[PDB]
């Protein structure tokens, strides 16, 4: 019953690219692991329609995730980055804003 509010900086990549794109994506991690605003790196580099908005996906089941991101987003702990985590179309990196569950609205 787990929605997650996650933030996500996607980095679109061909195979090809990869390599190259990843080595972008983990320059990214580091600044933001290091105390960059996730908001505004997302602005500046994520290449998702949800970069005007720092990336917020708002709150989310992961069933609406990618296999790669909903597995990655299912073990990570609150307030964490995960990343870069390779998906089809390129590099996404992840940060879990949120997190809330149970079976019950009317218990918070």
């Amino acid at each position: 019953t787990e929605e997650y509010r996650i933030g996500e900086i996607f980095l679109a990549a061909t195979e090809e690219n990869k390599p190259q794109v990843f080595a972008n994506a983990e320059k990214i991690v580091e600044q933001l692991k290091q105390g960059g605003s996730f908001v505004a790196y997302a602005r500046q580099y994520s290449e998702a329609s949800t970069a005007a908005v720092g990336g917020d996906l708002g709150w989310i089941r992961l069933a609406q995730l990618p296999t790669e991101l909903a597995t990655t987003a299912a073990s990570m702990g609150p307030g964490q980055l995960a990343g870069p985590v390779e998906i089809r179309g390129g590099f996404s990196i992840l940060y879990l804003i949120d997190k809330r569950e149970g079976h019950h609205h009317h218990h918070h």
